[PDB]
């Protein structure tokens, strides 16, 4: 990565976090916040580094790889590249093979990244990336929003913690998923603390509903 | 973070003592210490990562979303954008979500904290984390202040133990909390130790107190 | 911590050590020592960090609690607040409190700290919590030092490390602790050991008298 | 290595975490990629210290050793050393030899690399140990691409996984590895996610078929 | 530690290096040249920080602190205070004590190996540190040099290994060690070795001697 | 040690990296590239500390002994000291003894390497212990090249690794390595291979040669 702007090599107890999250985690959630700390400030050969690194789940990383193609085939599309020679003092507009680090050099990317009026590569790269984590994350992800319920003996707590990982897994915008919390949630409780949460009304809380359920 | 004031990023092992902590103590009192410690001169981007990061309690990780949006709609109050275009040399005043970083770029919030009369953000986000931190400990602890009662063959040293314990998780102000050590923890001490400690009168200190029934 | 100065944060290997080292030693004489290492050149928020980080003991840390409250009560005694706004290039002077890390901000124990001809707030503080680690120890201690005696078929090298860490334990000044050790460790011997000392005579060091008691 | 540029020594962890790696990982893919992030920025001494750490598995190593060796020669054919002494203010051009680390001190080294209009030294022959472990890695995989087939009770996502493995593995440029993929892979699949791969036509996407083939 | 030159505190990993070293090894020979490495450039209070966090052991580092006070004392004696005020760009010169670190600020400590034509407290103290470590790894050896003799059949390497571990743990000058080397080695050896030892002749290197018996 | 040049003291976690690859693989070659890369830019101190840090093996640390003292005796003979006072400005031409830093101060050894037209102490002695250490990896070594056969029904690759394996503890310049290499390995093979590697001649690869016996 580069840290302020001077360039560092990425440290091994980054990579080997970031494998020994892909191997415990799999593809949850988690994984992708996860990802961002480890490739903070990071070059488009420290993020082809991360992903390089990850043994197996080949089917996963081959999405991610077509999804990457996909992104830089749009950025080419928005940015076409210009004839003429490249002048003293600049350098080339990225490309889209460029931003993803196969086609470009470190001192390429170094330079996008510490020049005035800078092209930060990495972010966007790493903007790439996160979106083919998200597919992943999302087709990986078993349960669905809708079938998450509530247990006749299961503590309110529990089932509300099942339904919002579920949801964090969901494919939704967050007006999508602010309707389903506001929807299914007290839907799909169990009959007890449903009825106790249909007497709160329509405005509370989930520290409200917790804490009402919580003798249920 | 930012440390004296130069922007860094946050280490692989300062992430994973975080989630481990959270894994391993759940929510006990001690996390929140643990937390600042590990989130110091964090920038809004690191708070967020260690929220983030966090795998299951999805219900309380909920529960802090939305304490921290109730702490970002009061900052909108009490702080009111104002409409004109920003000059040059001066930064747009910070919203409630641009403290909370999911509205704010890295370079804006290292902005905001390293200039002359600055906004520390990381901060005030830090508060409102730990608020609703706070809210999530004591609606998780299970025991009250009122329940602790000194077994007949328990010592002493461990009634105190476990006494303060469930103190610490208690919702109440140090002058409330102040009257319950001055008054529940004699009263429910067993009778010997009771007697012995009604004997040494209202000023008593806990060494004093705990050195008295050591014997008992 | 500060480190020339120059203000550094925590580090968690350093928290974690210090965590670790509380629950694996209780409160042996060692912790002591270690807590000083841990904490060297740290502000009186590095200090409450790690006091805060403890689960557990919450009867010792209350006690710790106390400590500190009488040592700056003493301190407010001795150090008087003068009436009076502070004048620019100054800063006000530092209350018990504030000594404490309660009532003081970061930026101003760095500058107490930092500024020329200054209080050294993080090591006046760190005497008050070593003070009231020295109460906990000394009643946490099981054993006293007169009941250490020798046992007939007991090594006399086994013997003087019982008898020297009870020593370490005791509340004692170094004078009582020069009697204890001049007085004691020889009459407490066994028989074939204690003659083959008092032979020896009053001026014998530790090293002439377990190499006489070796093949004892 | 040398980090910006400013030279480095290898640290412990690095060299231990690139021995870890070759004892629990082989020769699989991976390897290489955690190889080159282990040796960013670093000179011919560091490479041979990586290779040379290595215990066991000597015959690949002995096979690395033959391919730097053609490596070197095809080097030493293609720049022809020049007689003449060499001038102060400048330094020799490296035989292949220096750029594999045998012949060439650690000075040279960082000379080659720091110098204005330098000769990368460490990054050549870090291409010719890649090269070599290219060739290692190819001999030592079992499977064979035409060999991978979808088994009758075997889920979609596991044979993509397999299949892209063997792919990794395999010893085709990236046309070829491309007509495997629009090729063998629906091919091989059984039948009925055969069908439905047949169904979708040409132009699927490996999301598109994981998913169609999801419920089968 | 100071390192150029900077002082720095003493780090959480070499504190617990030290320690675990202690656990493990007891009073092995080792254990001083690893104490020496552990305090590189380290002050009166890292050294006593080293000390103070051995727990156990109790009578060997009292033995240790009779042998520091006596080191002290030698220096006074040889170094006796002087009457009058010390002067300004002055400092007071060490006592005993001081070296010791038990009556001399860290800041004194700081000033006297910092300023110009220096006196090295850290390594005088280190020096006491060390002669008493050997002190009490002598007594702490179970065996003598004398009594090492090579079983019949025992090979050659590991009586060699015995030998020079006992003589290492011996009180004796390299003069005598010497002696010992080419009298009781070749003297203490089996029939079949000492026969063929003895055919080398006394000037036989131990590389000579022990692939001689080898084969024995 | 010394980093670009400003003097290091060793890690921590280098010494412990030594201590336990020592005790893991005896003497195994890799132990040597091992120790370098531990070693890098350090003192004849650094030196010393690595090897007195070794427990066990006393029989080997001594030989390494006899050797470093027959480098240091033939360095004197070639450097012969030479009479008169050492010049301001100038230091003392470095001795046998002070190579291997017995003789020689931390300050001395950090003057000679610092020094323009430096003479590497550190290096030079590093030299010395590395000949010893290959005198004893030599001497440790069980089997002998000519022993390594191939088994009838072992796999040609691993009896490549037994072979060179045993070759890289082979006493022997590169000649006659080569000399066993394009000898020794062909005719110790089983029949089969050992028929298909005389099929392929003379100038065949070790790549050639385990490719062709893969199936064999
Ligand atoms: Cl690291
Ligand atoms: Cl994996
Ligand atoms: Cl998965
Ligand atoms: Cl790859
Ligand atoms: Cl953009
Ligand atoms: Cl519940
Ligand atoms: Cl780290
Ligand atoms: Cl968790
Ligand atoms: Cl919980
Ligand atoms: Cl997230
Ligand atoms: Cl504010
Ligand atoms: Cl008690
Ligand atoms: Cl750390
Ligand atoms: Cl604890
Ligand atoms: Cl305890
Ligand atoms: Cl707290
Ligand atoms: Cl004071
Ligand atoms: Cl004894
Ligand atoms: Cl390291
Ligand atoms: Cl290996
Ligand atoms: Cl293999
Ligand atoms: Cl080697
Ligand atoms: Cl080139
Ligand atoms: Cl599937
Ligand atoms: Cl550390
Ligand atoms: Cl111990
Ligand atoms: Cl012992
Ligand atoms: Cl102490
Ligand atoms: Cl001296
Ligand atoms: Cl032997
Ligand atoms: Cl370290
Ligand atoms: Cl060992
Ligand atoms: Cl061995
Ligand atoms: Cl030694
Ligand atoms: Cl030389
Ligand atoms: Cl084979």
């Amino acid at each position: 990565p580069i840290v302020q702007m001077i360039h560092q090599a990425i440290s091994p107890r980054t990579l080997n976090a970031w494998v020994k999250v892909v191997e415990e985690k799999a593809f949850s959630p988690e994984v992708i916040p996860m990802f961002s700390a480890l490739s903070e400030g990071a070059t488009p050969q420290d993020l082809n580094t991360m992903l390089n690194a990850v043994g197996g789940h080949q089917a996963a990383m081959q999405m991610l790889k077509e999804t990457i193609n996909e992104e830089a085939a749009e950025w080419d599309r928005l940015h076409p590249v210009h004839a003429g020679p490249i002048a003293p003092g600049q350098m080339r507009e990225p490309r889209g093979s460029d931003i993803a680090g196969t086609t470009s050099t470190l001192q390429e990317q170094i330079g996008w990244m510490t020049h005035n009026a800078p092209i930060p590569v990495g972010e966007i790269y790493k903007r790439w990336i996160i979106l083919g984590l998200n597919k992943i994350v999302r087709m990986y992800s078993p349960t669905s929003i809708l079938d998450i319920r509530q247990g006749p003996k299961e503590p309110f707590r529990d089932y509300v913690d099942r339904f919002y990982k579920t949801l964090r897994a969901e494919q939704a915008s967050q007006e999508v998923k602010n309707w389903m919390t506001e929807t299914l949630l007290v839907q799909n409780a169990n009959p007890d603390c449903k009825t106790i949460l249909k007497a709160l009304g329509p405005g509370a809380t989930l520290e409200e509903m917790m804490t009402a359920c919580q003798g249920v």
